[PDB]
RNA sequence: GUUCUGCUUCAACAGUGUUUGAACGGAAC
């Protein structure tokens, strides 16, 4: 029962079957001063509270935030759903299939085992018949379990559209009300904190414990506030700000916290702002940047075509459990762990050069700083040229036309695509502008060389939807060596001509050999200083032009306030974007509950985890001479658990492939293979780096003692399972460190290994092996393989008690006499669980099968 | 000797990207 029942209480009357949990009422005093990502946290544990997985010490302990935050104390994450990226979703279908099946053998409804939350497979990336199975066995799963859906590969290509697509920000569901969270195998999972939904990637293993109920466990965090307040100027564009908040938050320090944004400046971050912030977040190291649900948020939910009821409903429940944000009202404020501010009055456009890219100046400098450049030495920054000389000139004839071209004069105007994700908002902002300029009587010299190359994906839909590429057009900027008259008057006149460019994409790489000087700047400031013609220009007392008609147009005339261009995007770009995806996925998903599984395949295999699974638990079967399969050192990755990459020629996963008619060329990566045990179980400790101590030298190897013989990994163990010998293994320090590596533990388990003697554990691995069912134990503090004499050779027995408690000790004792103890690692009563029903798997299989 | 090319590794940051570079792995002759 959950214990915390009495919170739930209807959102709406008139609706009684519609509740929610009331964190109000749970502990106002303590709740009323969360940081808004914390509160979250705090929600899912409550609704989730089952006395068991997710405790009450534990909503305890979360509610407690602001004491606990410094205690480094571990709580349960339970997220709204899972997100599993291109076909690493694989072996979790398979688990899962092969769940119905082993039901259905115990004479129970195969339905019944489902994923305990919605999971999306995401398989979005742009060989095709490489993939074909292993996309036709996610389909099936799609249509087989529920609340699984899929976006299929040949539709909505452009990730962050589709994360948004598949964001719920708030769920209604089951007759309850809970804030949207999830974590994925998509490393890009973060960018999706920017739209209020809590959440980041995770390891292919962890994602899969969420599918089976198991909360993610996570050291409750300290939470960085980052108060936004002020006004930009003029000039400054999104990605002007999103780099200085970057930047900034790198040297704050926030590796493994959460950064949380706040301050009224907030309201000035479109969506796309903080999503692009959010998605940076690796590079500063933070767990997750979370930006309230606001307005803006809400607002952003219409845009994409969420019904104005719904989102209504949305804001209601969120104002009602107090995770609804008003940036502007500091009352509402959290209590954060830090915090950090910026005036967005600080930050200051600039432009890199004349030479190098680390040269920065300011904007309203150019002029004052070009003419300097001018005279100084021969230096990064100056060019040296006779004092006389500074205002030089000559002119020249260009398509029966007139021009003068003096230092300083701009020839190349050219604009491509930034790597920062915010750059579609700033070439939206360039485009605005032209229109603004064009429609003041502007324009920009016939002479200039001016090109548009702002590449592939989102900033498509903000050029077109906005009607501005017939602007754009009209300067000289249509989507894709200087005319002869203009070398020559570059050359005859000695004159330092310049080169601007907009996009990071390479520098030196056109930098003409007529342009001595040249600018990197924002889209906008290339067209601008096109229009000008020159640099050695001053903006704020200088007009851009005499209309062609009358008076003078300066460049204040024609430039796009930030609210500009967020209105254009959110009533043109956005819906649009959107409106395409809906579309692109219906349509798609068109062209269509156990599986039948093939065995003429090398793709998709049953696993044999249930062979003979007994719906009654037996008590636990000690290990009794055993022998150890490997004696390792320090510090084995889960690559050398696990390898990835191809599979070698001399390995036992090529002989298995070789004997199903397969040619080397056609193997593919175990990665690939990871929906087939055989080929996995066969790549397990298959990693060349292997440092078998056994072998004291780097080999996929070990000694298979009765026989002496040396023989790869699997195929030691192979013969060992057939002799009847259970077995172990040594490891050193450290054991399992290392990036995700879907069968980390599973490979281990298909191999025999029943336990593993490590001096220490990576946390994650640890938890892996227990779901399972392998033994981890450790050492006494002090002890190891040489302190203890132990070989590898003897023979291994451990005699399992009944009544384990966590972190117990037992006895080892060898063949030889010899005795020691050990700490069986399982660390608590669901770890003991999971060991007593031989994994976390058959756990679920038991508790289905009723 | 030539050519083609991962649940990889490492590095860089006009600036975190379906980025760039390097390494190792793999395939073919």
């Amino acid at each position: 029962s959950n214990p915390f029942a009495y919170l739930a209480e209807p959102l709406d009357p008139a609706q009684p079957g519609k509740k929610f949990f009331n964190l109000n009422k749970l502990d106002y005093s303590r709740y009323g001063r969360l940081p808004f990502s914390i509160r979250v946290l705090l929600e899912a544990a409550v609704r989730n509270c089952d006395k068991f997985l997710v405790k009450k010490e534990d909503i305890e302990n979360i509610l407690n935030w602001n004491v606990t935050q410094h205690m480094n104390i571990e709580v349960p994450f339970k997220p709204a759903r899972v997100i599993l990226q291109d076909f690493t979703g694989v072996p979790s279908v398979v688990d899962f299939a092969a769940m119905r099946d082993a039901v259905k053998k115990l004479g129970g409804d195969p339905e019944k085992i489902n994923p305990i939350c919605p999971v999306d497979l995401v398989i979005d990336h742009s060989e095709f018949e490489r993939n074909r199975e292993r996309f036709e066995f996610l389909k099936w799963g799609s249509k087989a379990f529920r609340n699984m859906r899929i976006i299929p590969p040949g539709s909505g290509i452009i990730h962050q559209v589709n994360l948004e697509y598949l964001a719920r920000v708030v769920f209604d569901q089951d007759g309850y009300y809970y804030p949207d969270s999830l974590v994925g195998t998509d490393s890009h999972t973060t960018m999706i904190d920017g739209l209020g939904v809590l959440g980041w990637g995770v390891g292919g293993i962890e994602a899969e414990a969420v599918m089976l109920g198991q909360p993610i466990s996570m050291v409750l965090p300290q939470v960085i506030g980052y108060r936004l307040m002020g006004k930009p100027h003029p000039l400054v564009t999104s990605t002007d700000i999103v780099l200085t908040i970057t930047k900034h938050l790198r040297q704050v320090g926030v590796v493994g916290k959460f950064v949380e944004f706040f301050g009224p400046g907030v309201a000035q971050l479109s969506i796309a702002d903080r999503a692009t912030i959010a998605n940076m977040c690796p590079e500063y190291g933070a767990t997750a940047t979370f930006f309230p649900v606001d307005e803006v948020s809400i607002k952003y939910l219409v845009q994409t075509g969420r019904d104005e009821s719904k989102v209504k409903q949305i804001r209601k429940y969120l104002q009602a459990v107090g995770m609804f944000r008003d940036y502007s009202d500091p009352s509402q404020d959290p209590d954060f762990t830090q915090v950090v501010e910026l005036d967005l009055k600080t930050v200051v456009p600039c432009c890199s050069g004349p030479k190098r890219p680390q040269d920065k100046v300011a904007v309203s400098d150019m002029k004052k700083d070009f003419e300097s450049c001018l005279g100084a030495k021969q230096g990064f920054k100056g060019f040296q040229v006779a004092p006389d000389h500074h205002n030089d000139h000559k002119t020249f004839i260009y398509n029966d036309s007139e021009f003068t071209l003096s230092h300083g004069s701009v020839v190349i105007a050219a604009i491509t695509s930034s790597t920062n994700t915010s750059n579609p908002s700033v070439m939206l902002g360039a485009g605005l502008l032209a229109k603004k300029a064009v429609d003041a009587g502007l324009n920009v010299k016939p002479y200039v060389k001016t090109s548009l190359s702002p590449g592939s994906g989102v900033v498509t839909y903000y050029l077109r939807e906005s009607g501005v590429m017939p602007y754009l057009s009209q300067l000289g900027f249509d989507v894709v060596p200087l005319p002869e008259p203009v070398v020559e008057a570059i050359t005859q006149g000695d004159l330092v001509a310049v080169g601007v460019l907009s996009g990071n994409r390479n520098f030196e790489g056109r930098v003409h050999p007529n342009t001595r000087a040249n600018y990197l700047a924002s889209p906008p400031l290339v067209i601008a200083y096109a229009i000008a013609g020159t640099i050695r220009i001053d903006f704020e007392k200088e007009p851009l032009g005499t209309n062609a008609k009358g008076q003078q147009v300066f460049l204040r005339d024609i430039w796009p306030t930030r609210e500009e261009i967020q209105a254009v995007e959110r009533q043109y770009v956005i819906p649009g974007m959107f409106t395409e995806v809906y579309q692109k996925i219906e349509t798609v998903n068109a062209s269509w509950k156990l599986y039948l599984w093939n065995p003429k395949s090398t793709y998709i295999k049953s696993p044999p985890f249930f062979e003979n699974l007994t719906l009654d638990l037996q008590p636990p079967k000690s290990i009794v001479d055993a022998y150890v399969l490997l004696n390792l050192g320090d510090s084995v990755t889960t690559d050398h658990i696990s390898p990835a990459g191809n599979i070698a020629r001399n390995s036992p996963a090529a002989r298995y492939l070789t004997n199903r008619g397969l040619t080397p060329r056609e193997f593919n990566s175990y990665g690939s293979r990871r929906g087939n045990d055989a080929i996995m179980a066969r790549g397990t400790f298959a990693n060349i780096r292997l440092l078998n101590r056994f072998l004291n030298k780097q080999a996929p190897q070990t000694i298979h003692l009765p026989s002496g013989e040396t023989l790869d990994v699997f195929d030691a163990a192979e013969r060992y399972q057939q002799e009847g010998h259970p077995l172990i293994v040594l490891a050193g320090k450290e054991y399992g460190s290392g990036s995700s590596r879907d069968w980390a533990a599973k490979g281990p388990f298909l191999l025999g290994i029943k336990a593993v003697l490590a001096e220490s554990y990576e946390r994650i691995h640890r938890s892996n092996l227990v779901g399972m069912g392998v033994i981890p134990l450790e050492y006494l503090p002090g002890e190891n393989a040489d302190s203890l004499g132990l070989t590898g050779r003897e023979r291994y027995t451990i005699i399992i008690p009944e009544n384990l408690t966590p972190r117990m000790h037992v006895q080892v004792k060898l063949d030889t006499g010899k005795t020691f103890q050990a700490v069986i690692r399982f660390d608590t009563d669901v770890e003991l669980t999971y060991f007593h029903n031989g994994g976390i798997l058959n756990y679920m299989i038991r508790k289905m099968a009723k």
